[PDB]
């Protein structure tokens, strides 16, 4: 077992099924993108595919007895599925360690396994809001259908409120209609939040109540933010694949390597949600 | 039984399971830098060190099929595991006592022992927020990792706001997130939650909504405080070797001597999330 | 078929057998260090540590029963052990060969593995002697306590005679005696191989008679240096947490890729009995 | 429960025979003194007392 | 210096041999036992080799 290999899962299955709880119990804590989305169901790893096109759009219905037509509801003019990438972030675990643990220690040492995750679903969201074009994907910088708001005027003292107003507005119309979630970068949140004159009032306290979902603070969105949605489902969904999860590079040298595999894809099914600054 | 000795625990196993709780109990209360940092499980007295150094540092992943490394994850350099302290604060139950309340007197009087052990788990906080030095110990007064920050320039009116979102700021460059928590002095405390001019707010309402994991209040820190962090795992474990226990010195004079032995060891995974003032 | 692979245990259980025995049996006739202190008892690979110090120390008191009073000995000082080492030098077996020995030829060759341990152990001797600075270590070089004497080692007559007598001196006088071991450098052995000596007999018989526990040669000791000892136990002991092994990296580009293992770790448990030029 | 000690005899029947043959060892070899005289036999802790002395003839 | 060490041997032309069989070394005895104390495998005549050159490896 020292010696080595092979398919051991060189830890045991006590030390096996901690693995995956530390990586699931950081990283789900860590991830901001999967409370703004609530995720689809798990596609299992057999799947390389995930449904891509929708709504365009919104006529409604009276009705009595017969007479009621669009509609189809068609499913939309566009196929086929942009594969669901592969994200990872890797780590080893060293020469005695392990075995050191099957001898006379008992706790395992998961210190770079759950960092690596915290590190890996960082990114993850990165995938998410940035736009890709490596892959050639969406998220919300480029998802269009924003009628370009200009947002901001968020500049010193007075609010620092009509912005999302704004969008409130903008969002409304044109036919789409939900529980709003409000995704901005800290350097801005922190603007707003200050310089009460002071007379004074809070920001976050008139926000928090007219977006009535959440208002939520990513590190990884661009310095200038920022992106407002509608939460509601058949807008985006967040297509998973696979959850956090160990697995192995199986063999490197006296030592084992692992990675923590996410499968995340999420697609954009109305893109008439989105407004940026 | 009076006699005395040896090895009763002269209590019997009804007071000796009260004696256990009652420590517990108001240790558990004391203890504010449990609440700050998620502990790590607990290794037994068989072991004698916790596992040390990691991070240094950040980069991410896209990714499709093949091609993604940094890794690796390291692992960091350095080792070995710098000896689990012992700190212990003893105390000592009288003659009859205890005999008193196996003939006529079902209650055991714990009075001294709960006693300790709100000292010692005082002092514990102390051991953890300072530096140490006499077994050359981490905290954070002397993680580095500070860039330091001033923080402060907190007089008078006017807020007693900027030196958390310098902090955020700060905490936020170089890679570095997640829910934060902040540490202080009972006197800048008060100091920040007065002086409301009166137009006026309140300190504690701007803050707390801002740090978003918490604020706490520990008499055991420097004067002038504080101290931010980031309260992720793998970023800082507090290593418990073993809880709050009743334990004894076994005989000293016709009397019992206790101690309450407390085995904690905090250890800075990543001493980028450390600012003081 | 062959069949490639990534199985294996390139050998077969005979084999395997085989190179185990042949790098054990040379790696035991290289190695001079392990001759001249009695090994510790094996801790296998689940220790990572060995615990580091004692004495230094205090002499005094008796009067009748009672008191008057000590000590509480040492205890001295502080921890933790510094990891025992895993010291490796590589070697490859080259691809086929293996295979044709498993029909065609009978005898399996050795590409390294021999000399591979014959260059690692011996490496570990020069581990052993010298000190490093890179990883926390005490050589017999660095120890201190060495009241390093006028070195010794003439070319006139007397020579290492004055020399030997002159250490056992001080030795002696630091108030630890016991049995004497000497290593000296190739070259001053036989500078020191005498020639003629007292006209009874040779060197070779005066310095075994003195020290009396035996008279060494090493190749890693500074040619100018040389050392004396005392062999007793709880003085100084040499930790071996893993012996001397063929261990596997496994399959590679195409190639079977073998390392040995060698942890060994010297720890001074009592420095008064080194004593250098 | 267990955490050991009051205690006992802390160490086991094999620790404990580790420990006495270790001294005897060492001080054997530390002690000068008992070789340049023959010892006089063990007489137990029961004596408090060395028999003595004489001279002068 | 080359970063090669070992147990060494030394072979020497006969002719070689004698000329250092040889007198005592006036420290001194033989030039055999110091120098089978140093090359410490063995000390070897061979006659194929070269008359004027001798080897160690």
């Amino acid at each position: 077992p020292d010696f080595l290999g092979h398919a051991e899962n060189p830890l045991r299955e006590e030390e096996w099924a901690r693995l995956n709880e530390t990586v699931i119990q950081v990283a789900r804590r860590s991830l901001v993108g999967r409370r703004i989305l609530d995720i689809y169901g798990p596609l299992g790893a057999g799947v390389q595919t995930v449904p891509y096109d929708e709504f365009q759009g919104v006529s409604p219905g009276a009705v009595d007895i017969v007479g009621e037509q669009e509609t189809a509801m068609v499913f939309t003019d566009a196929r086929k599925f942009k594969t669901i990438p592969i994200i990872y972030k890797d780590f080893l675990l060293h020469w005695r360690d392990i075995e050191a643990a099957r001898t006379h220690n008992m706790p395992l040492d998961v210190s770079a396994a759950a960092g690596a995750a915290a590190l890996c679903a960082q990114q993850e969201d990165e995938l998410i809001f940035y736009g890709d074009a490596r892959l050639g994907y969406e998220g919300l910088m480029t998802a269009n259908g924003r009628l370009t708001v200009p947002l901001g005027d968020w500049t010193s003292p007075g609010g620092g409120f009509q912005a999302i107003v704004e969008a409130t507005r903008k969002l409304n119309e044109q036919g789409h209609f939900g529980p709003y979630a409000v995704v901005l970068s800290p350097r801005l949140y922190s603007q707003l939040h200050r310089i009460y004159e002071k007379t004074g009032v809070l920001e976050i306290e008139t926000i928090r109540q007219l977006a009535s979902d959440g208002v939520y603070q990513s590190n990884r969105l661009r310095g200038e933010s920022g992106v407002v949605v509608s939460t509601g489902r058949e807008n985006m969904d967040l297509a998973v694949s696979m959850d956090m999860v160990a697995a192995y590079l199986g063999a490197s040298r006296m030592n084992h390597p692992f990675r923590v595999l996410e499968a995340l894809l999420l697609r954009i099914k109305h893109p008439d949600a989105i407004c940026t600054l």
